[PDB]
């Protein structure tokens, strides 16, 4: 379905914080495990971040366990938590770079 989307091209990662050292290396080394793009519409007709970015994490998060799972693949509960914050965070980041373009 995503002919009807855009997806932003490479990102960059934040550094996302959990609470233990050991989650700075599970995400940190774990960084290719997760995705490093996310899947979206544009500020065009659908002008608000909270769905926006509630549904850009449904749709990326989705698509990449199944492109996990389908490479017989799994993902820990954390590694969806990473994923979640790492995937709005990206999306966060690109609408509000064009939505700064939209309010200028």
């Amino acid at each position: 379905g995503l002919g009807g989307y855009m997806l932003g091209s490479a990102m960059s990662r934040p550094l996302i914080h959990f609470g233990s050292d050991y989650e700075d290396r599970y995400y940190r080394e774990n960084m290719h495990r997760y995705p490093n793009q996310v899947y979206y519409r544009p500020v065009d007709q659908y002008s608000n971040q909270n769905n926006f970015v509630h549904d850009c994490v449904n749709i990326t998060v989705k698509e990449h366990t199944v492109t996990t799972t389908t490479k017989g693949e799994n993902f820990t509960e954390t590694d969806i938590k990473m994923m979640e914050r790492v995937v709005e965070q990206m999306c966060i980041t690109q609408y509000q770079r064009e939505s700064q373009a939209y309010y200028q």
